[PDB]
């Protein structure tokens, strides 16, 4: 059945909000570009653009030699896309039997290895481009925001919120459009075979996932190799300010900001939206959409986020123009009114959609059988996504920041030193895990009943639509972040440092809350593409006790802890190394410390910038070859085991480590703000607990800025690099039970 | 078919066993006797006595006011147990047909509610008795350790190891003639009715493991709130040595050590004995052994255990006579080599029994079907686990002992603070899981294709085959620990402290291999119960892609962190507490930091006392009930999911806990003996390596010695209490589905 919305709507409509997206975005920029400094107050002025240009230089530097191992990785790795889709019908130019349905004659199976490789690395390259921007407006909005500061918080947190804004629109919208040609394009092929034409679309979400994954690890290790060396010889050791320019590590940790928090994450949540929508296209492919060629059903989860960015546009306003901030209390309900806002809106906006887009009844693919599903079933699909979504920030919120009793007892527990604080913020994040899962669970129960993967698929993308936004608040920390550790090396005034680091510690909370939404959507769509797979690769059950799934299970759900071993050692071998320079030149270099001389960056920037580019390979080949080791070994029943338990698994210490790590952050933030007795009573900077907070702070530098955020990546890129290659596997693998 | 040995050879074996580790147990307590004090230099001798009696005193105190509640819990939970399992034939008092062959007539369902009873109370009874008797021969060997440390390492070795050997062959011995006897008297009333006769005996396990959920919790929280307290005040703050006798904690501390560290790892142990043992024979009971009522194969296990006991009596003979330990790096050998002999002694001795204890051929119950197994197969399925065992024990001594790389880079990350010993410390425990799981995978896969359930209750059973050595070097730990302890609150010399420290880091490690050993049993036998339950409950398929399993899953993952936020957060906060009555006591008791005035020991036992009182209550709970509210409000399906999710999620934070905390421990006491270039590099105590490492180790201590063990508890209690309640659940549970 045809929908409301003919055709020729969705093909314009599409798009339409996407260029709206873009034009809203450069809009946000224009104004940004309004804040007018050069490297030619004055003085002051001055300054900040010198060490906006370090920043910017080492960035663009470390973005450039990242991206050339990873672009190479993804020229080889499809090669292999190529190679083992190509081999299933043994490179044949013949069609064959439509693996869905065997009555009818469909592409050949070569033209969609083929297609895979190519959306692929469309998928590599936008997500690729997506970090690279979103670093380019950091970079540009971050001495901006330091210079607007001086004029108030308000004024200051504005720009932070329109930059991240910027890449907000610009990473939402871009996504949009490129996969919405890319499918125009592939239609040409494909014609009536809709099975196929997405079923090569799914490579971009891979792709996506599989550049993210090494910008994620890799820019995380880059960036707290410093934060973690700076932190500990400048503030425990040293006795000076956090971001001191005498610090030689200074600008390393603050570059860091750039290329781990910024584009690593805009990369990170592009994969998310990628796979989260191919999935959902996957599945609408082999139902009744697909079958009877109704492209704007087809295409409900590109109409989903087409309005989604529309709501998104609207709800910014409320915090760039028809609000201010007076009191820095404001900011983090500021921040969450955002969250707040774009639910409610997108939810009217998502029952417009379904009432537009969809016939009333429809049948979704389930398993061999064709679903009966109603539209008002599908709006609540979405819903329970959008709204698991803004419970999941709610909880988050709660444990990650020190307007609350969590992160104020442990801030507390540092009156008895390093070893409670970092106790009590195990706990709190062991703790935080609890709601969000059971929302994760609700969602999953919700949308598995109404619309099996499918519904699944768009939950992922419901807790999703608001991605704009979503953006907006995570990439208005870094740069607010950047803005801090600017004031600081421009040497301004007190009274910036305090508006910066205000601004900063609700960047920390926000930045948890983005994580959250990555996991929970990370958690839906792989569990949808886990059930795709398994269709795929012809499994009739995933009969957990069986001693092939099992094993699976089990060893999946090891795997993120291997991963976290991984990254963990990684940091906590080159900050070591971090701390030993930034100890040789306060010790060997005279007038340093005093200030007379000028310390060495560039050596500091070397050695995180060695120990990434090294050290971001082993685990990234771990996620990447434990698909292809496991599928073709042991077989798609034990890869099936391998799934499930590494997302039931993966998911855990995910949570766990972004919010102990965010909530040691905050309690440090709190005491170094003096802006309650209780906290002042823990001060002043310099005090035995302000220094115990410090020692949690950057223990959790790398659970939440490496480790941690990257485990939802390796939890939904396994599982849709299964679904990519789950005819090889089928086909071609179980090599061990086939000899023995 | 009959095996070679008649089942009134087994009747007979099986007692002659236990009475054989009986003698042996009471043997070495008589041997050990020889060593004399009184508390009637020679003020050496007395000043021990009394050290040893004031922590005697406090650690039966402490058993008392446990135990005592524990006691209330389990008759009120027994209650439970005859009231949910009656009500499933409405408390019918008539016989039905035997589930198991229809032309048969078994005993009402009602008898099996008061056997399960009866055989609970009987596990939870016996739990409590193996724990206070371990703490009893602790409490007695531990200042005679310290005596006989005035002649060497050697000397102490020996009664320290005579002494843990007291409580393995006690433990077994008992566990075993326990279990003998129960089973003997619930047949008397079944008579051919074996299906009943062992669904009923599996409640022995159930209070066993149900009693010792508490005493590993309710101990590990008292020692640790003690521990923390004690080392942090005592040897960051204020410069004094470890256990000082100025120190008002030092007495919890070490009551601690025989309160949590052996009662609590004695019960937590016991009842991994006595599930391994009942879910081999449930299984048994309603295959070809069973059915064809053929008493030497239906108690194979036993047999096995039976030989185990014998097996590690020979094996304890290396340890106790044929060898000197004369030299500190002899002492960590001298241990592994005990699990070395025992294993390959084990291994003939399981394949003598396996050769006159089974037929053949027979069958095992597999889901519906009997399937057709052979005696050689079985013979591989207790040998895998058996060997799984071995390969576990080696691997967490590389990643625990200070002999070894890992745990020494750790302690030379302390170079640059606490900050990098708390991230290499968790490194090391995330990377320590790889190997074990790998090793249980194995161990799955080849006893679940040979024989299913009961292969895998049987590999479980293998791995823990020579427990009186397991439990020997183990319980040699904590005496050891306090040995060192009585010595500097002696005053004795230098010297002394250096051998029990030296004995001291090998019990850490044999303490990290034990929970090994745990963690790997309760993997193997909780997926043997699953599967049992699973059948118990009339499941079709566990399939994980349904709603209901999927949740229970995800669900299911998420305990073992709820759990861990539980339990870190008491110790945290005790802790805190702790701290708080230290300082007050060096603050304010004039001539205290002076060696002229006593402290109050009595304030901190009652800091820990109140503490782990009330807050072993809510993690007790989450465990219990957990199963009792799915299996009523969500049906057996989801219940499914609960029990695989919390399994393969569990074991990887409790392996990661254990080893990080046991790394910090020894990572610590490498610094503190100086025993190479390296380590005095890093010294001497009281430096900020050394305060680095106390850091790190105290974080430890909840992580190892209260959630880390306690999750081996969580996961296989949850399995036989859903396998108890099964019954119970299929008729009466899935509510929320039957309402809607
Ligand atoms: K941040
Ligand atoms: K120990
Ligand atoms: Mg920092
Ligand atoms: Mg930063
Ligand atoms: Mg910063
Ligand atoms: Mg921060
Ligand atoms: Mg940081
Ligand atoms: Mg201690
Ligand atoms: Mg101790
Ligand atoms: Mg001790
Ligand atoms: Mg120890
Ligand atoms: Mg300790």
């Amino acid at each position: 059945g045809a929908a409301i919305l003919p055709d020729l709507g969705t093909e314009i409509l599409i798009p339409v909000c996407a260029v709206i997206g873009i034009a809203f975005a450069l809009f946000q920029w224009l104004l940004v570009s309004k804040v007018k400094l050069s490297a030619v107050d004055h003085n002051v002025v001055v300054k900040c653009a010198e060490i906006q240009n370090a920043i910017s230089e080492g960035a663009t530097s470390f973005l450039f030699t990242e991206y050339k191992y990873v672009g190479i990785f993804m020229v080889a790795f499809a090669i292999l896309i190529f190679l083992f889709l190509g081999s299933v019908e043994g490179f044949s130019t013949s069609p064959q039997a439509c693996s869905y349905d065997k009555t009818k004659t469909c592409k050949p199976a070569l033209a969609t290895a083929i297609f895979s490789t190519v959306s692929f690395l469309l998928g590599g390259v936008t997500s690729l481009v997506s970090g690279f921007l979103g670093m380019k407006i950091a970079t540009y909005a971050n001495a901006r925001t330091t210079l607007e500061a001086r004029k108030g918080v308000g004024k200051a947190f504005i720009t932070a919120f329109r930059s991240g804004a910027v890449m907000g629109f610009l990473l939402a919208a871009n996504g949009l459009l490129v996969l919405y040609i890319a499918i125009n394009l592939f239609k040409i092929y494909y014609g009536d075979d809709w099975g196929g034409l997405f079923e090569a679309i799914t490579g971009y979400g891979l792709g996506g996932s599989s550049m993210a994954l090494f910008g994620r690890v890799g820019g995380g290790i880059y960036t707290k190799a410093a934060d973690v060396g700076a932190d500990l010889v400048g503030k425990v050791e040293r006795n000076i300010p956090e971001d001191d320019p005498r610090n030689p590590a200074v600008i390393a940790d603050n570059v860091g900001d750039n290329v781990g928090d910024i584009a690593g994450m805009g990369s990170d949540l592009f994969g998310s939206y990628a796979q989260s929508s191919c999935a959902a296209l996957v599945v609408a492919s082999i139902s009744s959409f697909g079958l009877n060629h109704e492209l704007t059903a087809m295409l409900y989860p590109l109409i989903v986020s087409s309005v989604g960015i529309l709501v998104c546009l609207l709800t910014t306003l409320f915090a760039t123009d028809f609000f201010e901030i007076k009191a820095v209390k404001e900011i983090e309900p500021a921040l969450k009114k955002q969250l707040v806002i774009s639910t409610v809106l997108m939810t009217i906006g998502v029952a417009v959609v379904s009432f537009v887009a969809l016939p009333t009844s429809f049948t979704i693919f389930n398993f061999g059988v064709q679903k009966d599903v109603k539209s008002w079933q599908l709006f609540l699909c979405v819903a329970v996504g959008l709204w698991a979504g803004l419970i999941i920030g709610f909880v988050t919120e709660y444990y990650t920041s020190n307007a609350y009793s969590p992160v104020q007892d442990v801030a507390d527990s540092c009156r008895t030193g390093a070893a409670t604080n970092v106790i009590f913020g195990l706990a709190l994040g062991y703790k935080s895990v609890i709601i969000p899962i059971f929302a994760i669970a609700i969602s999953i129960f919700v949308s598995f009943t109404f619309a099996a993967m499918y519904g699944i698929a768009v939950a992922a993308l419901g807790m999703l639509s608001t991605i704009a936004t979503g953006l907006a608040i995570d990439a208005y920390g870094p740069i607010s972040d950047n803005a801090g550790g600017i004031a600081e090396m421009a040497g301004m005034s007190h009274r910036i440092r305090e508006r910066t680091d205000a601004l900063d510690a609700a960047g920390n909370t926000t930045a948890a809350i983005g994580k959250g939404f990555a996991i929970g959507s990370a958690a839906l769509v792989s569990l949808a593409l886990f059930g795709a797979f398994v269709s795929r690769a012809s499994i009739t059950t995933v009969d957990v006790l069986t001693p092939k799934v099992f094993i699976g299970l089990i060893v999946g759900a090891m795997l993120p802890y291997w991963f976290s071993a991984m990254t963990m050692k990684s940091v906590g071998s080159a900050a070591l190394k971090m701390v030993e320079e930034v100890r040789r030149q306060f010790n060997t270099i005279p007038g340093l410390m005093e200030g007379t001389a000028k310390p060495d960056y560039a050596t500091c920037v070397k050695i995180s910038t060695d120990a990434s580019i090294k050290e971001m390979i082993p685990p990234g080949a771990l996620v990447m070859l434990t698909p292809l080791v496991v599928g073709i070994l042991f077989g798609v029943e034990t890869l099936s085991g391998v799934l499930a338990g590494s997302l039931v698994s993966g998911v855990q210490i995910a949570i766990s480590a972004s919010n102990t790590g965010g909530a040691w952050d905050n309690a440090k933030k709190y005491i170094e703000a003096g802006a309650s007795e209780h906290a002042r009573s823990l001060g002043p900077k310099g005090s035995d607990c302000h220094k115990a907070a410090v020692i949690g702070d950057t223990i959790g530098d790398p659970l939440k800025d490496t480790s941690g955020p990257s485990l939802n990546i390796l939890i939904k890129l396994m599982a849709v690099e299964s679904l990519v290659f789950a005819p090889f596997f089928a086909t071609h693998g179980g090599l061990l039970f086939k000899i023995f």
